[PDB]
C-alpha cells in the first residue's frame, strides 16, 4: 500500500461483529484503541455505517475472503493492511479467538486493535520489546504505547 494515509480525517466502518462480547463493548474497545492514536496525531478517527469508509473492520475465520486465511486458536490473532483504497487500511481480527480484555481468559480486542489500527495507519514492527508494536502479544494494565510508538507514528504524521 502506500507509507501513510493522505488525509487526516479517517473514517472505520465494523462491518460485523463477534458474539464473544457485547456490541457496546467491542465499540467502546475500538474508540479507544483508536484514541490511543488520536491522542499523538494530527488524525481523527470517525464511525461510519458505509462501505466508503477508510478502515473496514471485519471478525472471520479461517479464509474469510482476502487470500491471507486466519489459523483457528492462537497464533494469528489479527491483521491490518497498510493504508491505501480498498482492503488497504482495513483490519480483520481472527473470531477463532476468544475476544476479551484479557486479563482472564481471552486475547485483549484492545490491545490487539491497538496494535492492528498501528498497521493501518503505516507501522511496522518495533524491536523494543514493551513497545505496543512489539511482535509478540503481550497483555499489560498499564500505558500501551512506548516512546518508539510515538516516534514512528510521529515519524509519519508529525
Ligand atoms: C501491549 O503490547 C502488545 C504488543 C503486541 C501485540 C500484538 C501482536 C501481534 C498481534 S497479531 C499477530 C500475531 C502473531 C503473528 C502475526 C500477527 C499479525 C501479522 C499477520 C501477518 O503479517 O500475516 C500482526 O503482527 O499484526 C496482535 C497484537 C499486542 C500488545
Ligand atoms: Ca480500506
Ligand atoms: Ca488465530
Ligand atoms: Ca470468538
Ligand atoms: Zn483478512
Ligand atoms: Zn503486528
Amino acid at each position: 500500500g502506500d507509507l501513510k494515509w493522505h488525509h487526516h480525517n479517517i473514517t472505520y466502518w465494523i462491518q460485523n461483529y463477534s458474539e464473544d462480547l457485547p456490541r457496546a463493548v467491542i465499540d467502546d474497545a475500538f474508540a479507544r484503541a483508536f484514541a490511543l492514536w488520536s491522542a499523538v496525531t494530527p488524525l481523527t478517527f470517525t464511525r461510519v455505517y458505509s462501505r466508503d469508509a477508510d478502515i473496514v473492520i471485519q471478525f472471520g475465520v479461517a479464509e474469510h475472503g482476502d487470500g491471507y486465511p486466519f489459523d483457528g486458536k492462537d497464533g494469528l490473532l489479527a491483521h491490518a493492511f497498510p493504508p491505501g483504497p480498498g482492503i488497504q487500511g482495513d483490519a480483520h481480527f481472527d473470531d477463532d479467538e476468544l475476544w476479551s480484555l484479557g486479563k482472564g481468559v481471552g486475547y485483549s480486542l484492545f490491545l490487539v486493535a491497538a496494535h492492528q489500527f498501528g498497521h493501518a495507519l503505516g507501522l511496522d514492527h518495533s524491536s523494543v520489546p514493551e513497545a505496543l508494536m512489539y511482535p509478540m502479544y503481550r497483555f499489560t494494565e498499564g500505558p500501551p504505547l512506548h516512546k518508539d510508538d510515538v516516534n514512528g507514528i510521529r515519524h509519519l504524521y508529525g
